[PDB]
């Protein structure tokens, strides 16, 4: 079955902190798209690379 | 069937212009993430919404 395939991909599309909303925000300049809009707001650094978040950019991946 | 799914999804991960390379960069402040590095460097305005690209941010997606 591929039901687990989509399950693995969709699970990759979820916020890496609150783990509830989908990824839709980028941390500039490091460019790590790993949070949702409301978790990106609180964080002052990248939870992945630890680089100072200068600005946040709301992305629009058409993976929906 | 689940072929259409994967297909559609993986197709949503392809550059919108060259259609060859994968989507890996976004437009600013635009937001639309629909091109690959090589196509983003060539464009002066967003293909989707038609707004002058002020800056291109490299994306780093948890799927690529
Ligand atoms: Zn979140
Ligand atoms: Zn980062
Ligand atoms: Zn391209
Ligand atoms: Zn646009």
């Amino acid at each position: 079955v591929l039901q687990e395939k989509l399950r693995k991909l969709k699970e990759a599309m979820l916020c890496m902190v609150c783990c509830e909303e989908e990824i839709n925000s980028t941390f500039c300049p490091c460019g790590h798209t790993v949070c949702c809009e409301s978790c990106a707001a609180q964080l002052q650094s990248c939870p992945v690379c630890r680089s100072r978040v200068e600005h946040v950019q709301h992305v629009y991946l058409p993976t929906h």
